């Protein structure tokens, strides 16, 4: 059984979303127990498709240093997080966790409407916490929806990364595709955030050796790439 929230536990909107009719094929996908989604052959569901035409597999990722017993498990990817075929990818969401713009809107677009439907089953997400859902039409199996702080709040951003890494550990997920949380419209300075991102990930990797195969940092913008590229050296 999975741990699907990292914290401790509009309303008409969610009831509305949940009352919409589903096809039998859609209902079948949505009914798959969350713990079983990791290993299922998703093409046994007649209504499933991957909405990304050429996903990026873990064998196509470039470790920063295969020699290093830490950096062999970190990689940088240039492009959108939704491309990565990993156990989970990270969504930079908001309190309501009912979609929106930026990466959040992109992840809901690619995954399809069942993602929103799953998000409507629970009561949003607190800043610093993380919700686990299936990822439907994404090549990735799960989505880890975290809510980043608005503005530079280092303790909150650190919490986001620990919450993500925690649910990955508690549920036996071995790869994670990250996006650069809070550094878009939430206006968290990119360099301090990147240092926190890589910092927590390194710490975790040292404290839980062998727990993760790969932590991929997806850089949607060219500067995001270069920033991470040097912050890892
Ligand atoms: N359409 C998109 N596809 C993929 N990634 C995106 C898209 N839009 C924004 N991002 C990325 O998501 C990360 C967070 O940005 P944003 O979506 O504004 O979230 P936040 O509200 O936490 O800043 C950034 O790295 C940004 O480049």
């Amino acid at each position: 059984e999975f741990v699907t929230y990292s914290g401790e536990e509009s309303s008409p909107t969610r009831t509305r979303i949940l009352s919409a009719a589903l096809s039998p094929a859609e209902r079948a996908i949505f009914d798959v127990p969350i713990e079983k989604w990791l290993s299922i052959d998703r093409s046994s569901l007649s209504g499933w498709k991957c909405a990304v035409p050429r996903p990026v597999t873990i064998e196509q990722l470039r470790p920063v240093d295969p020699s290093d017993a830490i950096l062999r498990h970190i990689a940088l990817y240039r492009g959108p997080v939704t491309d990565l075929q990993l156990d989970a990818i990270v969504n930079a969401a908001n309190t309501r966790c009912l979609g929106g713009g930026g990466v959040d809107g992109a992840i809901h677009r690619v995954a399809g409407p069942l993602l929103l439907r799953e998000c409507a089953t629970f009561n949003g997400c607190q800043t610093g916490e993380c919700r686990l859902t299936k990822g439907y039409q994404l090549p990735a199996r799960y989505v880890l929806h975290t809510v980043g702080p608005v503005g530079e709040r280092p303790d909150m951003l650190r919490k986001c990364y620990r919450s993500i890494l925690s649910l990955a550990l508690k549920n036996g997920l071995r790869s994670i595709g990250f996006c650069c949380v809070s550094t878009g419209v939430y206006g968290y300075p990119l360099l301090p955030a990147t240092r926190i991102a890589l910092g927590e990930t390194r710490k975790f990797l040292e404290e839980h050796g062998g727990a993760l195969d790969m932590c991929c940092f997806a850089c949607f913008q060219e500067d995001e790439y270069k920033t991470y590229e040097k912050c890892v050296g």
